[PDB]
This record gives structure tokens, C-alpha cells and sequence, in this order.
């Protein structure tokens, strides 16, 4: 199909390998679940851009194998005393000293935000939701990043959506899930 062709066109080889490993973990196949494959790449890329926009302000938990990722979280918790989250989060902010959960949605940002908040119900983990329409939503409206960084992210997301559209993959992608 053209969805896996596109993923391999637009996402750098590391991100693809990581999303393919993520899929192969629970038995999902990128050549069948092509929309989940695109979503995995996209969210991986946003996480990586987020941490790259920060002396390293952000520690990236997402994309690591569960063993390594928990090791990183447990370390952060012992040295900072921060509360240990129930679900492995996406980033750690050393400036604000808080974990972050990153969401990327094809739906309304507040729908997905409520979904994530209710999922985590840990007051300590910060939530930042991005859409493919240049919208964001974030705990207490603390967007963590400066305007240019969040614009770089919004732009890339919009660009993925528009590349899917030029290839006629957008309507399938947006009706698929989050
Ligand atoms: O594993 C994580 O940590 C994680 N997993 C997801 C996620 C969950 C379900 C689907 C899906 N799509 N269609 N069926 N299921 C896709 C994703 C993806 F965004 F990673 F692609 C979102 C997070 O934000 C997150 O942090
Ligand atoms: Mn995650
Ligand atoms: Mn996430």
C-alpha cells in the first residue's frame, strides 16, 4: 500500500525502525495496520522534536525499550524525588521538574486531552496535546516550549497531514483513531 510507502518517504529511518519495533512488540504488523504505523511515526517524531528543542532540558523516555525506559524513570524519581508515574510517560522536564505526556490527535484537542487526563489521573504528569490543525492544549495552559518550537511542531504535523492528503490517505488516517 501507499501508506507504508509514504511513512518510509517522510520519516527518518531511525523513527521508522522504532515504530516498527513498537508494532512488532504487541504483534501488530505495519503492512496491515498502516494507519497505526503512521500514527506511531508521527508521535515518535513529535516527542523527539520536543526534547530536541531543549544543558539538556528534556529527557526522552518514549521510544526506549520498556526496561531502559523504566530504568530512566526510576533514576529520575530517586534523584529528584518526583512521584513515580503509573504509565511510562514521554518526557521528563528538568527545568520544570515534571514528566510530560505528549498527545497527537486527529480529533478535537480537548476530546483527546480529557481522554489522556482521565487515563493518567496523576496530577503530577504534564499533558501537551497537538493536532494536525495547528491547535494545542496543555495542562494549566503551560505550553512549556517557546512559540517558535511549538510552531515548528505544528507546522510539521500540518505538513504530514497535507502529504497524506495529496496521496489521498488523509480521510482514512483521520477516521482511524485519536
Ligand atoms: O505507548 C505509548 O507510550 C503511547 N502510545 C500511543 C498510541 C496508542 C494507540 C494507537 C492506535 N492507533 N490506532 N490504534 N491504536 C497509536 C498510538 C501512537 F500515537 F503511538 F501511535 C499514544 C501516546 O501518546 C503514547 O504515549
Ligand atoms: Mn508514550
Ligand atoms: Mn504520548
Amino acid at each position: 500500500s501507499a501508506m507504508e510507502d509514504f511513512v518510509r518517504q517522510c520519516f527518518n529511518p531511525m523513527i521508522v525502525e522504532l515504530a516498527e519495533k513498537a508494532m512488532k512488540e504487541y504483534g501488530e504488523d505495519p503492512k496491515i495496520e498502516t494507519n497505526k504505523f503512521a500514527a506511531i511515526c508521527t508521535h515518535l517524531e513529535v516527542c523527539f522534536m520536543y526534547s530536541d528543542f531543549g544543558k539538556h532540558r528534556f529527557e526522552i523516555i518514549e521510544g526506549r525499550d520498556r526496561i531502559m525506559a523504566w530504568t530512566v524513570v526510576n533514576s529520575i524519581c530517586n534523584t529528584t524525588g518526583v512521584e513515580k508515574p503509573k504509565f511510562l510517560p514521554d518526557l521528563y522536564d528538568y527545568k520544570e521538574n515534571r514528566f510530560i505526556e505528549i498527545g497527537v490527535t486527529r480529533r478535537e484537542v480537548h476530546i483527546y486531552y480529557l481522554e489522556k487526563a482521565n487515563k493518567i489521573k496523576s496530577e503530577k504528569t504534564h499533558i501537551h496535546i497537538f493536532s494536525f490543525t495547528g491547535e494545542e492544549m496543555a495542562t494549566k495552559a503551560d505550553y512549556t516550549l517557546d512559540e517558535e518550537s511549538r510552531a515548528r511542531i505544528k507546522t510539521r504535523l500540518f505538513t504530514i497531514r497535507q502529504e497524506m492528503a495529496s496521496r489521498s490517505l488523509w480521510d482514512s488516517f483521520r477516521q482511524s483513531e485519536r
